[PDB]
């Protein structure tokens, strides 16, 4: 088999469409997601023209091996897609209607800067390489682009699934390549992070601040050190759900900042004890009373600054 | 091969059945379950009809490649099913009896609102796409729907395996699609959650309340802070067995509420110490004595409210 | 190809045998084990009979596709077995000797009631479905049932590998099915549980009982609470190696009971301190002295009761 | 195709060789290792003999399907090897030279008695089953046994890769079987265990012994209990890297013994406090001073005894 | 098919090129990385030469089976590459242009000495084995070596992708082997290690040094022991992201050194308490005041020494 011949000198247009059936396993650490979808392809092959009068049938059904099929691949996939041909329908003029159902693990970079209040644009890049006899170009059939109503991505809200209609045509290894960008817009369901991570982290921090209403050094050391250890546990828990980033994430910034609050609280607790042993409790009382206001105030202002810089 | 031709204009009815052999790996985080079952298919192909008295044979056995077989797929599967054809039998009138044994990983959303006292309806969606020559519709042969007595799903009780007899017929990408809903009703075996999570979580909370019978601030801080850390460990353990939900689960609600009880207990312990240092122990005694009743009473009432809102 | 015709009306007997080469990956949580074995099949096919004199051969070798072979399947497997045909030999009377080497992941329920001092009976269910032409029945060739001397299952002792000679013949989807039960009896190597879990768990519990020889409330709170946290860690460790069961396991029962001992120890420590503060130490001394005997005695008797109920 | 006929009655000798290209993933828990190697096979087939003078060709190249090839398998593999034929060459006398590149996951038991200062002998068992026409025997071509210079097994030192030249010939299921033992000798790189596990474990134990220079019961309880919890963490960490063994490992023996030292240290701390409360500090001082010498001395002697019993 | 015959006695030159499409999953523990790339091959086959005038074409497109193709393999891969042929083109003089898209898991040793401020040279080794008929040698077509601009390796910066132009020609089992070294230079994005591991580890260590401004032994024991436990948690966390090395890593050296600082801090805290109990506090004050300077000074100098030895 060889590609369809050009009537003039034009490239062969392969109309494409992706219909999402299932979306699952969005792995934040791996920056991957699994997809199960329909891939529709359409091109004119005049060598397959037929008379419905002679053949009896109005539409011809072919096996993939019997006819020429464009070598369509995905750019951003771990391994080649697991594909099963559903139908190959050829109409009298030679217009081929190809339909396959596929499953693939897609590589798509994620921006964690606003985590867990982040939104992402997942990409599925469709590609075709031009052959010697003729250049192959990709197009989007908007009528064949969509998603099933039941498509759910655990821990995410699906906003839209659209395609950039204009392909990216470029030279690669002395041949033309036609690339299409299918975009799946999603927003993270931040809900569960509030009762599971955010609020427990705030509770332990506020518990450490009870040391500002205590003169007992040994109880203060227990309050600040124990809650710090619990904060380390939450820091470790958060970083297990995330990849290592060359930038600070919103959660990472708050988590890091809270360490400074624990560190200054230890200094205050140390300074307070030192002065009381030195028979200067009036002075220790001034520092402790100021800390009761300073710690929640500086914490509120620093969080307003952080929220502003990130959102 | 081509589909059987219609006698009038009727769609081709493909009778279906699923017989469960094995049910395993219900993954709560992934919202998947693995299945090993028999898939039975039945349709009329008049081009295959034969005389019973002339032929001598009452049934004719065909290889899948020798005859036309409807392209039956599962909607909610990770990858295409691993299938092996068991038998193909044709009766004199041309009624085809198809049987295959398959294995598949099924995507089925789970409602965790009542966890670990939750019940689920797992779905297996059967689908057929119509051809240009004729429309293909699915039907349920109730005699061929069932499950093996030995079918066990670890940590779950299997209630029923039924099929919604009426298919969901709809247009998808300019062709008819016939969808059947096979439902596997299950209820969670909550047993183990009681001695492993619920009771140990209650024991540590009740241990924190012993601080209401102690005047020792240093020991009280140790009691409330250490038990809170153990509660954080149980919160982390519970969330590792569950996916992130855009709603509160029953267990999640209790776990979150218990943090408030630890927080108020720290306030009480702080207030008690502060008053004793201020030479007001008669007062600290009134707050401590009230706390001995208030804490278990508010805990009981809040749990009755939560159980009512969730069940 | 079609099944061998009956001389009278008798069912076709397929003699079976399983020879274990490798046993590995017994997953307690998944209730699975992997197997690598020889599967031997034997049946009479008169159509393949030959005379040794005119043929010059005492035996005839065939390719699987050249002759009829019974569709033998495993009931309790995750996916269909990975099989490679080793040999197909035909004797003059048409007696076929089939041999394949296979690998499979087997689903077999485990009884954890006596864990880690439990014994299991793993099952490998062989099955054949009858055809319209004739009924196919399975039999056991005891001479072809066995295991390699080097067969080792990590963390387990292999007792026996036998087959229930009488098949379970029953109707499934209007066709008769012949099922054989191959049983692999194993006993858990409990050894490592003693120095790694049992003894460390007993040491921390006995350490909490040193509080009965101390009047220091602050030190007592530290002793009981810290060891309880270590007991929670062991409870979590044990439950990670086990699936969730709708019954109590022997280890689970001891682990749960130990929480009650920690809870009563906290009450004793609280009662002791309360009385001392109330200027009643003579009385606290009576409760503490009684606890020194009561705690180890009640622990010994409760363990005798538990061991009796479980073994 | 059929096997080469014997000139007299001799068995067919299949000369073998394994050349290791890659060694990776030595899984201690699973007792497996992955291998990527060349498998070389050589045997005489007189039916393939040719004249080198008239043919003008010294060697003939065949495709696997064109000639008879012995069914060579591995005994100790999870699944059948993933093999690709590299070359088949036939000399004028009919000597066939077969070469394939394969990858396999090998099951090989490990002796953990001396862990992490252990050495292992990994096995790769080559096997051939005799055919009815003739007996097949295996041999080692030492000229075709070896390993690539770059072969590295992470966390291990590769000593040698040799083959036991004499095959193990035995009857299995009424046929002869010829088995070869390829041995890969390795020694564990214990280096990292010293700064990561051994020394931190010794530091915390020596920190618990500072309680022998303290009269403060509350601080002593904190010293011994906190370090014991850290020892439990190291015990858990060590057991996660190891399978469960029906014997004591060297590390396991030390870890278990250290618990006894923590237990006796708690007794000493309890006895010391009890005597001081009883107004007997002169006596408590004698026990504490003796403990300062006894604890490190008994620890040193017990470790010498353990090292002697294990090495 | 047979290899192209030599015009004189020259070896067959196979020009190669690798164009990286995707780089993902750099596993530090496994010392592997996954790659998705184009593999280009070019060689002269005179038997395929044609006249452009006579044929009416300037290029000839073949199927892989129709012509001779060199058996090109990767040395350092887990399993054989997953490859799909994209195009095969023949010029009039018999110059073959082969293009395939492949995916492979590559084994490449990593030097962790400078972790997490390390740089690596990942290798992809291309190999060809000579045939009895002729010697095959590999070459690099620099015009066909490169990478896509979007190629990202999570947690790493990609510096360059170059090839060592001269192959490593050597004998392996009496046949010439031609090996090419494709090098992917990467540098670790150390950023996240600073707020997640380095700084929290420094904060807890500096918190342990507050004990040098405290005379309270019980609070000092709590300060040093609790922070040491948190340091053990960070040591465990770091070692889970790394394989076991027969050398010290930069992070491993700092982590190990910090244990010595905790150990000496416990000695100081013990010595201080012992002297105060012995009625020698003036002396304890001299040791404590010296420790306030000695600990941060020795820590700074030891870190300068370590940074110098490692970088
Ligand atoms: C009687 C005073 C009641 C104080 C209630 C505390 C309000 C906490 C609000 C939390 C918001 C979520 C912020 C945490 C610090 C709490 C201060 C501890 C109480 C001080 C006791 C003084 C004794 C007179
Ligand atoms: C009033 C003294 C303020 C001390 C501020 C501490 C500086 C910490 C620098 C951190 C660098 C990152 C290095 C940690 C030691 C901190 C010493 C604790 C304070 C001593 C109390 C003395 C009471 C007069
Ligand atoms: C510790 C600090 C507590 C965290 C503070 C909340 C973070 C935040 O401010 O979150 C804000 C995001 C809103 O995001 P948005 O509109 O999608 O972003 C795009 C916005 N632009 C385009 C205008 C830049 O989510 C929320 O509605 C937060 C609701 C949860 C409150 C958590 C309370 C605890
Ligand atoms: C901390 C709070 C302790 C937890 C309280 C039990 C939760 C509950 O109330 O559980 C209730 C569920 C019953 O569920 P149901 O009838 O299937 O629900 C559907 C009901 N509708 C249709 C009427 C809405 O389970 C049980 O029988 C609980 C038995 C275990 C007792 C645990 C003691 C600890
Ligand atoms: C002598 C009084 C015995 C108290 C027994 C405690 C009952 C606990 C019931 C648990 C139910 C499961 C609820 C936990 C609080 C326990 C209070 C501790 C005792 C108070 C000491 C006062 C000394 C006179
Ligand atoms: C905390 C309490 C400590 C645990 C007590 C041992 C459990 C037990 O009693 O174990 C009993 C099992 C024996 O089982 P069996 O004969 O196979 O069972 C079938 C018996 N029938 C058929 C008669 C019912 O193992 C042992 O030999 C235990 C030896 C290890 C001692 C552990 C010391 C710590
Ligand atoms: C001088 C008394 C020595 C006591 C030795 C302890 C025996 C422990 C046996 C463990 C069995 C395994 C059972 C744990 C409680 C230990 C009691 C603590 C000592 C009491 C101090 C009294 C000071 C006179
Ligand atoms: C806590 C106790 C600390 C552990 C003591 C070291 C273990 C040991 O004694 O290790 C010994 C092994 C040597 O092994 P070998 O010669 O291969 O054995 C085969 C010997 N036969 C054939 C003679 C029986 O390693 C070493 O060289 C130890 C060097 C590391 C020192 C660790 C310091 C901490
Ligand atoms: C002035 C005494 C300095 C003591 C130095 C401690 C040596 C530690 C050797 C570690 C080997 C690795 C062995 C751990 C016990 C430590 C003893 C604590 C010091 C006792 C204080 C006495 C006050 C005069
Ligand atoms: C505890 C000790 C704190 C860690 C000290 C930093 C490590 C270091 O010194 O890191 C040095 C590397 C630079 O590496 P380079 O130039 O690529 O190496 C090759 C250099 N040759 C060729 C000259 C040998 O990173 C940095 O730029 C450090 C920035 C991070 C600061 C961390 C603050 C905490
Ligand atoms: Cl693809
Ligand atoms: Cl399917
Ligand atoms: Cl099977
Ligand atoms: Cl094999
Ligand atoms: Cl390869
Ligand atoms: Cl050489
Ligand atoms: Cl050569
Ligand atoms: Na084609
Ligand atoms: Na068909
Ligand atoms: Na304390
Ligand atoms: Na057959
Ligand atoms: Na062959
Ligand atoms: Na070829």
């Amino acid at each position: 088999v060889s590609p369809p011949p050009p009537i003039a000198d034009e490239p062969l247009t392969v109309n494409t469409g992706i219909y999402l059936i299932e979306c699952y396993s969005l792995d934040d650490k791996a920056e991957t997601f699994k997809v199960n979808a329909f891939l529709s392809l359409s091109w004119k092959d005049r060598r397959l023209a037929f008379d419905p009068v002679r053949s009896g049938v109005r539409v011809k059904t072919y096996e993939p091996e019997a006819i020429w099929i464009p070598e369509i691949r995905f750019v951003n996939v771990e391994n080649a897609r697991d594909a099963d041909v559903v139908d190959i329908s050829v109409s009298p003029d030679g217009t081929v209607q190809y339909l396959e159902r596929f499953s693939a693990r897609v590589l798509s970079p994620l921006d964690f800067r606003r985590y867990p209040f982040d939104s992402q644009t997942l990409h599925i890049y469709l590609i075709v390489r031009s052959v010697d006899t003729r250049n192959i170009v990709l197009a989007v059939d908007l009528e064949k682009v969509g998603k099933n109503d039941d498509v759910f991505l655990t821990g995410w809200d699906i906003e839209s699934f659209t395609a950039v209609v204009k392909p990216a045509n470029f030279a690669l290894e002395d041949r033309l390549e036609s690339k299409l960008d299918y975009q799946l817009r999603i927003s993270r369901q931040y809900f569960s992070y509030i009762p599971n991570i955010i609020l427990p982290m705030l509770f332990i921090l506020f518990i450490s601040w009870t040391a500002f209403w205590s003169t007992s050094y040994e109880a203060n050391v227990t309050l600040v050190v124990s809650t710090l250890i619990a904060h380390i546990a939450f820091n470790i828990l958060v970083e297990t759900n995330l990849p290592k980033t060359p930038y600070m994430t919103y959660t990472g910034a708050i988590i890091f900042m809270i360490y400074l609050f624990y560190f200054v609280a230890v200094i205050e607790v140390t300074v307070q004890h030192y002065l009381k042993v030195e028979s200067q409790p009036a002075r220790a009382a001034s520092i402790t009373r100021a800390s009761r206001i300073a710690f929640p105030v500086v914490f509120l202002l620093a969080n307003i600054i952080l929220a502003f810089l990130f959102f």
